Order: structure tokens, then sequence, then C-alpha cells
């Protein structure tokens, strides 16, 4: 199955300038959590932002240019990027933007972070019918002397 996973601030914003201004090591840990030994799917723009290899993980690059960088996998189109993760019981859809489009209507489950956050930004999460998803995980967290905004980690699967 193919799964998406973001973080959110108000009003679906999920990056300015090509990289995410806030900081939250809390979701950061999930995002490591749930992404671990998995194969991850990203846009050369994302690739860019992270700015090395996930450790641990399969990287797998969408771009229509050759790759730069044998530490990674490189793609050059949405079929041969599920191709290239094998057979695997889920993969991690990790953005951004243009990415998230593509694969939210063959994904089953999405992972998402809601940030009490106001950022002005460039890029947002495609807005998906509400419909089409069951809420079947959702745990809210204060902030803390780690994590200057609240934040609530969802889980949704398609009905
Ligand atoms: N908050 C979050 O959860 C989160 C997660 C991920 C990213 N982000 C943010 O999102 C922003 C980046 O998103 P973005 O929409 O600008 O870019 P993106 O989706 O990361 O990358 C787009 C690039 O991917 C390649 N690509 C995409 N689909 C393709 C296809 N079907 N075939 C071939 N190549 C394909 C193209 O590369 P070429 O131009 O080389 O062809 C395209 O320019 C940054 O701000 C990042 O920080 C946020
Ligand atoms: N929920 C969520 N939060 C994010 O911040 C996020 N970020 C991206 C894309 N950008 C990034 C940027 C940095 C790292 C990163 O450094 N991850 C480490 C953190 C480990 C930790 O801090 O415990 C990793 O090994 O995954 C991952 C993705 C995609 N989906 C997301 N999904
Ligand atoms: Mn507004
Ligand atoms: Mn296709
Ligand atoms: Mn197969
Ligand atoms: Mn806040
Ligand atoms: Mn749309």
């Amino acid at each position: 199955m193919i799964s998406l996973i973001a973080a959110l601030a108000v009003d679906r914003v999920i990056g300015m300038e090509n990289a995410m201004p806030w900081n939250l090591p809390a979701d950061l840990a999930w995002f490591k959590r749930n992404t671990l030994n998995k194969p991850v799917i990203m846009g050369r723009h994302t690739w860019e932002s992270i700015g090395r290899p996930l450790p641990g993980r399969k990287n797998i690059i969408l771009s229509s240019q050759p790759g730069t960088d044998d530490r990674v996998t490189w793609v050059k189109s949405v079929d041969e990027a599920i191709a290239a993760c094998g057979d695997v019981p889920e993969i991690m859809v990790i953005g951004g933007g243009r990415v998230y489009e593509q694969f939210l209507p063959k994904a089953q489950k999405l992972y998402l972070t809601h940030i009490d956050a106001e950022v002005e930004g460039d890029t947002h999460f495609p807005d998906y019918e509400p419909d089409d998803w069951e809420s079947v995980f959702s745990e809210f967290h204060d902030a803390d002397a780690q994590n200057s905004h609240s934040y609530c980690f969802e889980i949704l699967e398609r009905r």
C-alpha cells in the first residue's frame, strides 16, 4: 500500500522558500518512527531541502533529469518510483507539494501532523476530500520546553 506522511501548519501550509520554518522535535521523532525500514519517495526539491540521505530507509527521488548522487535511487515517473520500491508492505511518500498531489489518489493511508502555527508559506498539502477518509488515530500534545507549538498526530484510512 501507499501512504503519505506530512506535517501541516494552518491552512495546509507545508513549506516556505524550500524549508520548514518550525522546529518540532517530537514530530521529527514521529516521522522517523513511521518511516524507518520503509522506502521513502520524495521530489527533487524536498531532497534538496533535507540535504542528505535519510538513514535506514531506501531513498527514492523523483526528477525528470539525471540523478546527481548514487547514495539514493533516481526515477523519472510515478510508476517507476513505485516499481523501484519492490514488494514491500508499505511505501511512504514524504512530499513535497507536487509529489503529494500525484500520489494522493493512489494512497490508502495518511499520517498527518496538525501544527498550531501560523506560517506564511508557498507550498501546501493537497485539498483532499474529507468524506473519503476515516480518522483511526488522533493524539494531541500541548507545547512544551522542546516543542514550541501544540500539535496533533492523526492517521486517516481511505474508507
Ligand atoms: N511539512 C512537510 O511535511 C513537508 C514535507 C515535504 C516537503 N515539504 C516542503 O515542501 C517544499 C517542496 O515541495 P515542492 O512541491 O516545491 O517540490 P517537490 O514535490 O519536493 O519536488 C518537485 C520536483 O520533483 C520532481 N517530480 C515531481 N513529480 C515528478 C514526476 N511525476 N516525474 C518526474 N519528476 C517529478 C520534479 O523535479 P525536476 O524539476 O528535477 O524534474 C519537480 O520539480 C519545501 O518547502 C519542503 O520543505 C514539507
Ligand atoms: N510529520 C512530518 N514531519 C516532517 O517534518 C516531515 N518532513 C518531511 C520532509 N523533510 C524532512 C526534513 C528532515 C528530516 C529528518 O532530519 N529526519 C530525521 C529526524 C530524526 C529525529 O529527529 O528523531 C530522520 O532520521 O528521519 C526528515 C524529513 C516529510 N514529511 C514529514 N512529515
Ligand atoms: Mn487565513
Ligand atoms: Mn500512474
Ligand atoms: Mn511486485
Ligand atoms: Mn502556535
Ligand atoms: Mn487538488
